[PDB]
DNA sequence: ATTATGACGCT
DNA sequence: AGCGTCAT
């Protein structure tokens, strides 16, 4: 009872830009804002494959991973912007820069870390408190919550969706005890406001819009963050968890998605996250291991204790191209020549890191699939990074792959390459 | 013939 | 160190 932590010690937000790519885009082109939008990457190959879509485009079912021709067929006067190429691949600098503009916005709130080209989680326990302060017990105003969902209201005692917003958001502020600066879920109701404020200047300042979730922990936030897209946030409380999980597939839990969600399913004879609560961390832990089950017989009861890290800029930088089919490389030349294309983006990267950031890559990972194996990788090698030229590191990268070659000719390539990788990481400070 | 990245866990 | 998982 009083002694059982509840996970209720921090505030968490999770704030993920809407379809990015395609926002990025439409600052940039004015003719395709507010229409059915996706960004792609190359043409030639069935029109090119579709990675961000915008949401009247969604409305017709255009998805990410879809080929354009085919998403032509469910929209025929969809809108299409491709990705810049330079050196003979996909180059994605206008998003990673616009990525910039926004994590540099958010980290005058609060210390966040970065989860993705357009995702971070801010830590906003301390903001929250301060902001307490400032109130001196003042309740807080719905006009000061204007885009705010509350998960789980309105419930008991009308048919628009704002105004069911209104309604879940009056029910919670109206429970709301503003005398205690330590109740967490006036924690929460302040962490939302300035979750507003956060995504106001973030739209003011950039005109990308974006949502939010606002709970105790990532995995909780990440999920509120998903439950009212576009353009909205959510809050989740403690309380509300039993319910919403009560409904939940376990797949929807990031990290859940794969092989280990699949594993919980079928071992356990289980469909909802909620279900976990039935099991004893040590009959977990004996299923998933140790660490997973410790992790799950805490998640399932609302509770996780997974740190925001400090972290506003990537930990490595990395250039890649698939060789599909009868692309892929046969000969000598040709994978010299895309090692060197590769390893020149990879150069002009590092470089405006280290002008940017004040660090030096050190490790040149060097990774290639080959024609037939399944996997990402068929083979991962490291070898040093020692200065960032681009001739440098394509022979190094070749000299550390060389021995795939399973041709007795000098210069043919068996068995031929379906993807080359460069990805510099190891990072000290400069 | 999804593609281009990135984080992170395991041994 | 090199490989596998999860993500998208
Ligand atoms: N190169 C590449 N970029 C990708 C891929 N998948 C996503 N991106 C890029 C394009 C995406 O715009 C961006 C962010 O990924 P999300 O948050 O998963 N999707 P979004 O922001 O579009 O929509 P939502 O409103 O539902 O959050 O990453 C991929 O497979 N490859
Ligand atoms: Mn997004
Ligand atoms: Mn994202």
């Amino acid at each position: 009872g009083p002694h059982m932590a509840t996970g209720q010690d921090r505030v968490v937000a999770l704030v993920d830009m809407d379809c990015f790519f395609v926002q990025v885009e439409q600052r940039q082109n004015p003719h395709l804002r507010n229409k059915p939008c996706a960004v792609v990457q190359y043409k030639s190959w069935k029109g090119g494959g579709i990675i961000a879509v915008s949401y009247e485009a969604r409305a017709f079912g255009v998805t990410r991973s879809m080929w354009a021709d085919d998403a032509k067929k469910l929209c025929p006067d969809l809108l299409l912007a491709q990705v810049r190429e330079s050196r003979g691949k996909a180059n994605l600098t206008k998003y990673r820069e616009a990525s910039v503009e926004v994590m540099e916005i958010m980290s005058r709130f609060a210390v966040i870390e970065r989860a993705s080209i357009d995702e971070a989680y801010v830590d906003l326990t301390s903001a929250v408190q301060e902001r307490l302060q400032k109130l001196q017990g003042q309740p807080i105003s719905a006009d000061l919550l204007p885009s705010t969902y509350i998960e789980g209201l309105p419930q008991g005692p009308t048919v628009q969706k704002e105004g069911m917003r209104k309604q879940g958001l009056f029910q919670w502020l109206d429970s709301l005890q503003i005398d205690n600066l330590t109740s967490p879920d006036l924690q929460l109701t302040v962490g939302a406001v300035i979750v507003e404020e956060m995504r106001a200047a973030i739209e003011r300042e950039t005109g990308f819009q974006c949502s939010a979730g606002i709970s105790h922990n990532k995995v909780l936030a990440k999920l509120a963050c998903g439950l009212n897209k576009p353009n909205r946030q959510t809050l989740v409380s403690h309380g509300s968890v039993p319910q919403l999980f009560s409904q939940m597939p376990i797949r929807k839990i990031r990290s859940l998605g794969g092989k280990l969600g699949a594993s919980v399913i079928e071992i356990l004879g289980i469909e909802y996250m909620g279900e976990l609560t039935q099991f004893t961390e040590s009959q977990l832990q004996s299923h998933f291991g140790e660490k997973n089950g410790s992790w799950l017989y805490a998640m399932c009861r609302g509770i996780e204790h997974d740190p925001v890290k400090p972290r506003q800029l990537p930990k490595t930088i990395g250039c890649s191209k698939n060789f599909p089919g009868k692309t892929a490389l046969a000969t000598r030349e040709q994978v010299q020549w895309w090692l060197l294309q590769l390893a020149q983006e990879l150069e002009e990267r590092l470089t405006k890191d280290r002008n940017d950031n004040d660090r030096v890559a050190t490790q040149l990972v060097v990774s290639i699939r080959v024609q037939g194996d399944k996997r990402l990788s068929s083979l991962r090698r490291c070898c040093a990074l020692t200065r960032y030229d681009a001739h440098k590191m394509s022979h190094d990268a070749f000299t550390v792959i060389k021995n795939c070659n399973t041709s007795g000719i000098q210069t043919e390539w068996s068995p031929p390459l379906t993807m080359l990788f460069l990805c510099a990481t190891k990072f000290s400070a400069s």
